[PDB]
DNA sequence: AATTGCTCTATGTTAATCGCAGAGCATATTT
DNA sequence: AAATATGCTCTATGATTAACATAGAGCAATT
């Protein structure tokens, strides 16, 4: 699948919209877009993704739609970042 | 479906091996990351045409390498890696 | 909101989805899409869907994924079918 | 377009509106989204395009709007209750 | 190994693509594959050949892209070709 | 398979043998490799080819093995050569 | 010359990036 | 009170390409 493009020669897109889940706690699948830079349509195509793997759930207030991590979601998370502390040490 | 890679990329496991190393085939470069050859070769085809790799001939020897191009690019995405973690 | 559906204006793609479900039980992204003429990409991001509510469930047979109907899949798709013939008698 | 939702799993918007004027004959766009368990605004964007596609035809009632189902409007129903049972035959 | 190509028995995919590029000046990955009946796949792997000896550079149009042979390439399209007719007069 | 190569740019090793086996009109596997300057484990994988599908045929005319064209290698032979016309005419 | 072995090529199946056209609903408008 | 222009948000899905596996094939070295 198309995974390593120009734009994400090191990480991948989901990886940013979960690194920002983790710190704003909850947001809309816009606000995760335009402060990652990352296009909309390729978010939303994350969170399905992410919410078929139970990575992240949906909230819904009748117009507002909040996202955030689950428990396993964080898991993934506090686990994937512990791999990168690892790429950059190894390195340097 | 990609569970193999989540965070991280296939073409960041390739740019950081060729660093720690500097000079690595195509087969240690896939083994020593568990990255299918497949896909390390293909993953080289684009960093060669990039200038971020050069390729060494040592006769039937093999040897891909990173540039002073690729390098700045190593150097630079693994400092935007870090500071990602940073506030996290 | 400007609309135009020649093709989805009673059913939608998901539907069809869910039915193909219950006739093969299990089968492939690449599978269902075919017999069902919904486009390949569709039918994925209605999959997720119906993984993320336990509709369905995930389970690789070697290198090919199979998505086969739940418990609570069958419920739906069977609880909401009767919902169709609850309609279709009256008109 | 926006098709399949959380609300909507089998049946879209439509489906239910047309199925309610094939029963009430001809109710305001208000009663339609009493009855249809439909939102307003949701239900006006359906109805502004059921007219525009000479599916539905308003009947000035005086000082109302009823909506009522036009000869291209069973000319639709009965053509889409088709593809249902041709889905649903297998169950 | 063993061989048995259908096709490339005399000639290269490569010569081809950058044949095109000599007399098309500009083309993308689609326009070459789609002349040259040469496979996508072949195509966008054999550029990156074209792209890392200097032969060919990328002119970005928009989304778009496209390919185009470059000083090294041209001598390299009007040397190497020299030897194919040097090659058919032999007889 | 692994046609295209920093040599073979152009021409394949097996049009370097066959087009070379028209005007040679006939020699030994060593006697290519020399002249083609393409190396002998090359040259001899492909001339095992040609002996497979009748393109060539080897000829024992003394103790040395005598590789030398065809029927078969000669309804190719003009074929390709045609194809490889029609491809440095409309560079023009 | 034939088999073994390592490496890179040709290329199809699947999937994931990001775009455009919808379309579901909520507000602010509006005769 | 009911209707529309309007602003979001997510869906339908086509186009480009990456992930990567199969079948080659250039080229020593061994049998």
């Amino acid at each position: 699948g198309k995974i390593s493009t120009d734009k994400y020669i090191f990480l991948t897109p989901r990886a940013y919209i979960i690194v920002h889940l983790l710190k704003v706690g909850k947001a809309k699948a816009s606000e995760i877009s335009e402060n990652t830079q990352i296009p909309y349509q390729t978010v939303i195509q994350n969170i399905r993704w992410l919410l078929a793997e139970g990575y992240v759930v949906k909230e819904q207030k009748g117009e507002e739609i909040y996202y955030k991590l689950t428990d396993k979601g964080k898991q993934l998370a506090t686990a994937e970042l512990e791999k990168i502390r690892k790429l950059v040490e190894v390195v340097q």
